[PDB]
């Protein structure tokens, strides 16, 4: 399965429940019973999702801008409100809301951090988990083009770390590369899983995520309050172009 790309978004507790209503995350489970196994995880997942507070999180790992207030009262009185035009306001203005962008140590500690809080480390397997956690600052600083491959997560994990597998063949204790292959096939869908249908979702719920130039350049993080006051701009900007390019062109 395909890890796919980061780049108003449903909580994560919705987007869970969508695909566990809807989809299945795995074609590679050897019976119901290792199917129902992977379901109760998936169950407390949602509960913990339902239960997480992802603002104290935000507060504590990637607070807004001191300045936040300020920079949100210059946008009000650009759209609330004046009569004319003022691009060299807007130039400082936007220029300094693109400069509040989260660093990716802060977004990985956030991240991290509700991952541990709500994704149960016997889904991977105590240290297996811990490796997925490792892996998400590459993640995390990832540009637009580049991907990471599952075999860039399970070339450094263990099925023999997972617990809840069942060894439907009788491999396991005898056949060790043969329960291998066929368990790791599952131990790539559950990365999969984690990072396609939470660990996305988590990001896109909590920060507007976008480049600071052109399209595979630098990623970069913001807090929503801050791109809602860029929205905001451009919305002003965009009907400044609605009446100086129609009124005065008549
Ligand atoms: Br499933
Ligand atoms: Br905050
Ligand atoms: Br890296
Ligand atoms: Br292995
Ligand atoms: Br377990
Ligand atoms: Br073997
Ligand atoms: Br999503």
């Amino acid at each position: 399965k395909v890890i796919q790309e980061k780049l108003k978004p449903d909580h994560p507790q919705t987007i869970i429940k969508k695909t566990l209503l809807k989809e299945y995350q795995s074609k590679n489970f050897s019976c119901q019973e290792e199917r129902d196994l992977f379901l109760e995880f998936t169950e407390k997942i949602v509960q913990n999702f339902h239960n997480i507070n992802f603002n104290y999180l935000l507060k504590k790992f990637c607070k807004l801008p001191e300045n936040y207030q300020s920079l949100k009262s210059q946008v009000k009185q650009i759209v609330q409100s004046e009569n004319k035009a003022n691009q060299q306001s807007c130039e400082n203005l936007f220029n300094s809301l693109y400069d509040t962008e989260i660093s990716y140590k802060q977004i990985t500690n956030f991240l991290r951090q509700i991952i541990q809080n709500c994704v149960p480390n016997q889904l991977l397997g105590k240290k297996n988990f811990k490796v997925f956690l490792e892996k998400l600052y590459e993640f995390v600083q990832m540009k637009r083009f580049e991907n990471q491959k599952v075999l860039d997560y399970i070339c450094f994990m263990d099925v023999f770390d997972v617990e809840w597998f069942v060894d439907l063949k009788n491999q396991k204790f005898t056949q060790k590369r043969k329960y291998i292959s066929d368990k790791r096939k599952i131990l790539g869908d559950l990365i999969v899983f984690i990072i396609n249908k939470i660990v996305i979702p988590v990001l896109r719920y909590n920060f507007y995520i976008t480049e600071k130039h052109k399209e595979g350049s630098q990623i970069f993080y913001y807090r929503k309050p801050i791109w809602k006051l860029v929205s905001k701009l451009t919305i002003v900007k965009l009907e400044e172009e609605n009446l100086e390019k129609v009124e005065e062109k008549l």
